[PDB]
């Protein structure tokens, strides 16, 4: 038993991280087949930005301006091209450690692991959720741009995130692997801020089911409620609305435990109103919203 | 930036996880060079959990009784010996993915990453600490025995934990990679319980320093304390005694922030007395005790 914030094994992604330098700017790139993917702002230098068209700066750059380091072997850049906010560097040699992979875009509330890297070298791995305000609460280290977020299915790595910037409130913003930003952000050095965040209701419920599976039951009660009644309570406590799809998703946990979703919502509605009264749930005095229903099932199953 | 509980990249350990089967018992093994390390209770049947005679069970085993499987490939066992509570299976093939490694026995309060595995296949990685009662609060299902805990410092993997059992309270017990259990536990199904768990005081202090470094100061106060007066108060909240070694270890962080160690102790005393009053420190509503002084220093704080 036990429940922990659990990231995917990062080995398949570790074999993909390379160092990318252009001028003084050094960050991380993702080496798959013969392409290195990295944030396009690597080519920006503190003097040239005069309301630029990015392809103006890019067409001034030669292949040899891109120093790509895979550990110690230097990768020869033989082409460059822009894909939204991502820069695609064609290299002469394919990555022999390229895993089976796909580029996917995730929805807010979905979770993924991040392999925090510095100068092409993996430093740590953590599990996080795409917040409703399209940010993620991530790592401390500078020079982490180009670190990627991913999920693993069986053998297949689904890349969903590349880190681009830090926001003034300590959170991070990034794109999918096709360079499309998550959220209303731009990859320039201008003043931006995250919008007011909300709590991922369906994930909190999934975490409550995990607590029940692990013997934490004190918050259960005899009552049930309506999706209407609960969503009115959720909106006042800055919780995402709970849709009928969310209830269906929680179906398996509702069957494994005997606690119906609206039955469990009655427990959550009491918790939002009256608090925990000094008690904890799974060793926490806050309501955790960074476990999806399938995170709970996976961890309380044994999927490998 | 934000302060995050980060596990080590698990790739170097992933390449060493294998599956070990004896009879109907299957668990995970650690394959390093030409040795596979695994918990010795893999040779226990049903009638062996309460009073296993491991020497008796082991003397009746041949090499071909041990089925080691690395991915799709079966490994051939050519020798076996027992070292304390771990089995050491010599195999015919050195693991080509063996990293630079060492075996380290850790002390309470130390942190490490755990690669949870099932049937020799890695399933997830998370960060743990050795509790003062020599247990860990992991996440382990049946089949996860033989999963290992480790740190990675400069491409060298230091293996410090191998999982052996779950206690009644839902916490977990295991050994170092030389097979010596952490704490007073044994690989018997007999009644044994963990000592009352306490808070790792030196870790909470270091976490408070990290909060100051990250710009959070609301919990500081005017007072200092003597070391002994601090420990008298903290024992009342089931906090671990703070030693002079703990004071010295925090020296760098005190210097970095200009807050004397015994000054931070006084603030922790007041936090215990006052609670948080709905506030948070580094995003948490409880006092976090699974970041070591070392962790916060090289978290570039
Ligand atoms: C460059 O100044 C930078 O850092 N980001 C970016 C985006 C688009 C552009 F045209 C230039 C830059
Ligand atoms: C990015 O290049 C990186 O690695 N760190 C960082 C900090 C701030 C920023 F605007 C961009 C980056
Ligand atoms: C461990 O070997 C495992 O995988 N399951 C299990 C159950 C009970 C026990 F004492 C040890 C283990
Ligand atoms: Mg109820």
């Amino acid at each position: 038993s036990g429940f922990r914030k659990m990231a995917f094994p990062s080995g398949k992604v570790e074999g993909c991280m390379v160092q990318v330098t252009c001028g003084t700017t050094t960050l991380n790139g993702l080496w798959l087949d013969d392409v290195v993917y990295c944030p396009r702002h690597v080519i920006c230098t503190s003097e040239d930005m005069l309301n630029p068209n990015y392809e103006d700066l890019l067409i001034r750059k030669s292949n040899h301006n891109f120093l790509v380091q895979a550990g110690n072997v230097q990768l020869r850049v033989i082409g460059h091209s822009m894909q939204n906010c991502v820069l695609k560097l064609k290299v002469d040699t394919a990555n022999p450690k390229t895993p089976k992979y796909k580029f996917v875009r995730i929805q807010p509330g979905q979770t993924f692991s991040v392999l925090a890297c510095y100068n092409g070298s993996p430093s740590g791995v953590y599990q996080c959720a795409m917040r409703p305000n399209f940010t993620i609460k991530g790592s401390f280290l500078n020079g982490s741009c180009g670190s990627v977020g991913f999920n693993i299915d069986y053998d297949c790595v689904s890349f969903c995130y590349m880190h681009h910037m830090e926001l003034p409130t300590g959170v991070h913003a990034g794109t999918d692997l096709e360079g499309n930003f998550y959220g209303p952000f731009v990859d320039r050095q201008t003043a931006q801020a995250a919008g007011t965040d909300t709590t991922i209701t369906v994930n909190v419920l999934a975490w409550l089911y995990a607590a029940v599976i692990n013997g934490d039951r004190w918050f259960l009660n005899r009552f049930t409620t309506t999706l209407n009644d609960f969503n009115l309570v959720a909106m006042k406590y800055n919780y995402e609305p709970l849709t009928q799809d969310h209830v269906d998703i929680l179906g398996p946990l509702s069957a494994q435990t005997g606690i119906a979703v609206l039955d469990m919502c009655a427990s959550l509605k009491e918790l939002l109103q009256n608090g925990m009264n000094g008690r904890t749930i799974l060793g926490s005095a806050l309501l955790e919203d960074e476990f999806t229903p399938f995170d709970v099932v996976r961890q309380c199953s044994g999927v490998t």
